[PDB]
């Protein structure tokens, strides 16, 4: 039943893992990561040891959230969970959590090379295919950007690093951590929803077409000015939807600007790519195209197959409004570890 574990020290950390995982080598350091060879499946894998998973109520709940999300995701264009384990033999001695996934090599930055329009079609198609699945479970990724997209030699893509809810310092200044975020979440205009992810896809697609960041702001306000120059200042309809009165007041201090001609911004791009960008990069989130609608856009005619674009099983997020003690979150996490069933 229970595998045999072995111990070793890897850069000031003790790792205790099943014998199936061999040739551990550190790679990065919310947790430390090692690459390894999985002798049961033949895959190269990433193994993450969570750091201080149950040190506070906030941290214990985040550990449970990450494990629940990773156990649910079962789609070709989304990261999946190969294994989860603990060396503990009972709840009473439970302290450490380890997560295992396929080892990812290059991200989209390490290719964004010389991309043809056919490459852009295939890459964005796969992002939207994974997003249709994610959004069908009422999950919001929140942190889509090139470093969170893994790509292999055959141009096949997986979404990873779901937003588990970044600090104020992480979002300050001339930083890629903010350049892909929708304005309504960057500035806390209103309660946001899954449409924030489509704004990020528009920003990524633009950068694949031009080779340049679309909105490389030096701070929050500089970035807003770059955004409004392209898409136009808001009308009265959107202004009514901004719940923050102070944010409303600041927007109205800016001189009004019309939306620009996207064919004159994205010079020489496929006219169908220009059309899709105009439908993604809409300031009013209610009016953006959805992932399911975008898959049917003529830009993807070569790849679209409505019989091979699956949706997710329902995902129960009621725990997110639940108030529990550290040891109750810990017990819920332990149950999810021991009930894990590996993929075929
Ligand atoms: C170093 C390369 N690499 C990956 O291959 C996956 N990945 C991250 C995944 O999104 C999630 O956090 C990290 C991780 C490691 C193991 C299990 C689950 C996770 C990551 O950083
Ligand atoms: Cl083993
Ligand atoms: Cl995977
Ligand atoms: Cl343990
Ligand atoms: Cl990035
Ligand atoms: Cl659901
Ligand atoms: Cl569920
Ligand atoms: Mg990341």
């Amino acid at each position: 039943e229970r595998p045999t574990f072995y111990r070793q020290e890897l850069n000031k950390t003790i790792w205790e893992v099943p014998e199936r995982y061999q040739n551990l080598s550190p790679v990065g350091s919310y947790g430390s990561v090692c690459a390894a060879f999985d002798t049961k499946t033949g895959h190269r894998v990433a193994v993450k040891k969570l750091s201080r998973p149950f040190q506070s109520i906030i941290h214990a709940k985040r550990t449970y959230r990450e494990l629940r999300l990773l156990k649910h995701m079962k789609h070709e264009n989304v990261i999946g969970l190969l294994d989860v384990f603990t060396p503990a033999r009972s709840l009473e001695e439970f302290n450490d959590v380890y997560l295992v996934t396929h080892l990812m090599g290059a991200d989209l930055n390490n290719i964004v090379q010389k991309l043809t329009d056919d490459h852009v079609q295939f890459l964005i198609y796969q992002i939207l295919r994974g997003l249709k699945y994610i959004h069908s479970a009422d999950i919001i990724h929140r942190d889509l950007k090139p470093s969170n997209l893994a790509v292999n030699e055959d141009c096949e893509l997986k979404i990873l690093d779901f937003g588990l809810a970044h600090t104020d310092d992480e979002m300050t200044g001339y930083v890629a951590t903010r350049w892909y975020r929708a304005p309504e979440i960057m500035l806390n205009w209103m309660h946001y929803n899954q449409t924030v992810d489509i704004w990020s896809v528009g920003c990524i697609m633009a950068e694949l077409l031009t080779g340049r960041t679309l909105f490389p702001g030096t701070d929050h306000i500089d970035q807003l000015k770059l955004i409004l120059r392209l898409v136009g200042t808001p009308g009265a309809e959107l202004l009514k939807k901004i719940s923050s009165e102070s944010a409303r007041n600041y927007i109205q201090s800016l001189a009004q600007m019309p939306k620009m001609n996207f064919a004159n911004v994205f010079i020489g791009a496929n006219p169908l790519a220009v059309d899709l960008l105009e439908k993604m990069l809409v300031l009013d989130s209610d009016k953006r195209i959805t992932a399911a609608q975008a898959l049917a856009h003529a830009y993807f005619a070569q790849y679209h197959d409505p019989d091979d674009e699956p949706v997710a099983d329902p995902y129960d997020q009621s725990f997110e409004s639940r108030d529990l003690l550290i040891d109750e979150w810990k017990s819920l996490t332990y149950d999810e570890v021991i009930s894990f069933v590996p993929p075929p």
